[PDB]
């Protein structure tokens, strides 16, 4: 059961090994702690464990051995949760696209303030004179030509320096998907329409009895190849001349030759092919003469589409953090910058719920971004969830919308009149 | 029946072929035993047969033949089995991957100090100071990068020697199969989509009595063609000139030549094509206009998934048994280390639960690896079996947890409004 970095300073009435009157502290989550020792322990501090055991700050290489001190046993005994207080989904207006992006970007309750209060907690810069712990008086939120959110250079400040530099926060390439009946396409027009090819046929059925059914097949193929090798050849050829020449006509230059010719090579390549196959076929039980027809071409298509009420967010910060001067730990501080990666939506090893979990277990994996950890050393990691909560819920409003692509294959059959035959 | 070299030790008491009062010591059975007599017998030490015959020890090359001695019948009288106690499942608290997955590396009753007897059973080497047969005083349970268990280096003293090594266990590359219905995968995600491509249609049936179903099918298909071939080429030219040469233009320099070619070559290569290819066909017996839309996409998708139970067990030991420094028989001593297979999961020439049956009943299949036998000599093979059977348990703990993949094609069909029609 692991225990989290959170309440997991020392305890400083407890005693520790001599009775605390707490659950003991034991060695599988001590062998857990190394990676956060600095965060708890001084540099000669000492910390204890129930078997009998004890633990050295970072100014020695200390293994686990015994040693008398005092721990948190008080927290492992009662463990708190860590967790987001509410996912609820956000109701925000609905309209179109252009709006309900728009508002959703306006919102300082629901994206700003918060956005810009967790990138203090994270680690990035600040910006001239300040108004609480985010968006700066100076500060102000305009867009960017891409739809972003941008603000004027002239005023200047990050780090409480002259250089132009601003927050910026991007638009995602919006991205949904709707789980509910809640959203439909409506009837299609075709805007423009070339008819590609038509087949007819029909099925004779004069005699009285036997009645069969008729099928067309139909097969429209089309494809592309491409292909591209790489041939490598050695020739190695050993020749000797002789001028004795042969009196009638041996050859004054008389020469043998031997060639000997080695080649190999080595390709790559593929082709795609598409193919249109209707099949149509009329059960046809009457005794008749049956018309069918089958079309293949070509059209615009576009639809009105009904409105749908999720979106999911793609974001990633900008840059700011190397300006950011908070302590790091995990990196070392360097000037050039470096995007980090925000993501709301569901990539499990890119998205930010999952490390802020992954942080209070403690995992080893491959990771490439700041840890959520030292947020607790420097602002305690308290009152704060609610804010994570604002970034990290759904949000939705109904956009209506469109429906449209490039011309596509369309197909159609119709079938005639049974006319009535007789013997 | 084959005997167990367990039992297969000397009764002290036993008289033999005079009349032991036990069953008869056969042919088939001593057969059996050269590969383990070492074990058994004395060099020069002689043991009976009830056929009249002897069999005789290392120090001689001896066939089966007549002899008077006395071995045991005893025990062939009465076998034991030799079965691993119980099989049952271990159940551990349930959670999530990172923790279910930590909980298992770090029991000490469950995983380490069973682990580790097995091992000390096994041949691998000790390190320093000790408490029991397991894990030394010195001795500690840390995680390493990879997540699996390791101790510091500063101590040392592997079998007494100051160097650095350290015993270790890996984590395994977790691959779990489940039988029940017990696990879920939840409602999907589109993180982003694209869309491929799209393909309507219709079909038009004005005539009441006519009614008959469409059908659309489609193939998308993308493939990719390697190739590589060599080519072996030999020239042989023969060629004589004379220099008569023929007035009017024979040509002063007159050549004649002959040249033969032969070339051979060989090749391989292959290519995979992978095809989407839906077919759409409502039966549709309405007299009507009948839309239908056909779409092919690209998307991310994730899953939220439930608890599952179950997990197998991968497990390949350290190299330490290099440095082991116990009577082997087998195998040579040697310095270079050897990692050595303990396969819990099935596997079959791999796993340790057949292996251990298979030196009970003894075939000369082909092996590599340290036997289970030498074990009754060196420790009895008694009290251990528990050990044995808290490693080779089945564990279970449901964990809960994520299904994700690279971005994945998908497809759609929708069907429209059948619009009355009338001739």
């Amino acid at each position: 059961e692991p225990v989290y970095p959170d309440q997991l300073r020392l305890f400083s009435l407890g005693q520790g090994v001599c009775g605390d009157k707490y659950r003991p502290v034991n060695r599988e989550e001590a062998q857990s702690v190394k990676s956060n020792i600095v965060g708890m322990m001084g540099q000669w501090q000492i910390s204890g464990l129930a078997n009998g055991w004890v633990i050295m700050g970072p100014g020695y290489n200390g293994e686990i051995k015994p040693g008398t001190a005092s721990n948190t046993w008080c927290y492992p005994t009662n463990p708190v949760t860590g967790e987001i207080p509410t996912l609820s989904a956000l109701d925000i207006p609905d309209g179109d696209e252009v709006d309900v992006q728009w508002r959703l970007v306006h919102d300082s309750a629901n994206f700003i303030k918060p956005t810009s209060y967790l990138a203090h907690y994270l680690g990035y810069a600040w910006v001239g004179g300040n108004h609480s712990q985010y968006v700066g008086e100076d500060m102000d939120v305009t867009r960017d030509g891409d739809g972003w959110v941008i603000r004027g250079n002239n005023d200047g400040g990050c780090d409480g320096y002259r250089c132009g530099d601003k927050t910026a926060i991007k638009v995602s390439n919006f991205a949904y998907n709707l789980d509910p009946d809640s959203f439909k396409h409506g009837d299609v027009t075709q805007s423009d329409r070339q008819l590609v090819k038509t087949v007819v046929g029909w099925a004779v059925n004069d005699s009285d009895t036997p009645q069969s059914g008729y099928d067309v097949t139909l097969r429209y193929d089309t494809a592309t190849n491409w292909s591209k090798t790489n041939t490598y050849g050695l020739s190695e050829k050993v020749t000797t001349k002789n001028k004795f020449k042969w009196p009638l006509v041996g050859e004054t230059e008389l020469s043998i030759e031997i060639a000997a010719n080695q080649s190999w090579a080595s390709q790559n390549g593929g082709s795609t092919t598409t193919s249109l196959s209707q099949s149509v076929r009329p059960t046809v039980p009457a005794r008749s003469k049956i018309p069918v027809k089958i079309e293949l071409y070509k059209a615009d298509i576009s639809y009105p589409y009904e409105f749908k009420a999720d979106v999911s967010y793609d974001l990633t910060l900008s840059g700011f953090l190397r300006w950011g001067g908070n302590a790091w730990y995990t990196h070392p501080d360097n000037r050039p910058n470096w995007n980090h990666t925000f993501v709301i939506g569901p990539y499990k090893d890119k998205a930010s719920s999952i490390r802020y979990q992954w942080d209070k277990r403690y995992i080893p994996g491959e990771v490439k971004w700041w840890d959520w950890n030292w947020t607790i050393q420097q602002n305690g990691l308290s009152t704060m969830q609610n804010n994570l909560a604002r970034v990290l819920r759904p949000v939705r409003a109904g956009i209506t919308g469109d429906f449209s692509a490039e011309s596509q294959f369309a197909g159609n059959i119709e079938i005639g009149a049974p006319v009535p035959l007789a013997a």
